[PDB]
């Protein structure tokens, strides 16, 4: 059984000041807006005679 | 006359945080912390016969 999830599509993002002198090394290029969810299974029964 | 004032010595000076990669161009070396004030007086009158 594979489940996946979506990333919702009625959310807000801002963007918060952090004072540096070196903002690339701090910040970035790219942000975690929102993580992808799932799940898994995974069965395996073997009655012998 | 000559009037000078001194620096008052029971005042509180503090630091606010300003944004820029660049602080030492920003903020500089040295900040006025007081102004020294003063006055001055010049007269000249002649009285002819």
């Amino acid at each position: 059984v594979l489940v996946q999830h979506q990333v919702s599509v009625l959310d807000k993002h801002s963007f918060n000041k952090i004072q540096t002198t070196t903002p690339h090394a701090t910040y970035g290029d790219r942000f975690i807006a929102d993580f992808i969810k799932g799940g898994h299974f995974y069965a395996r029964v073997s009655i012998t005679a």
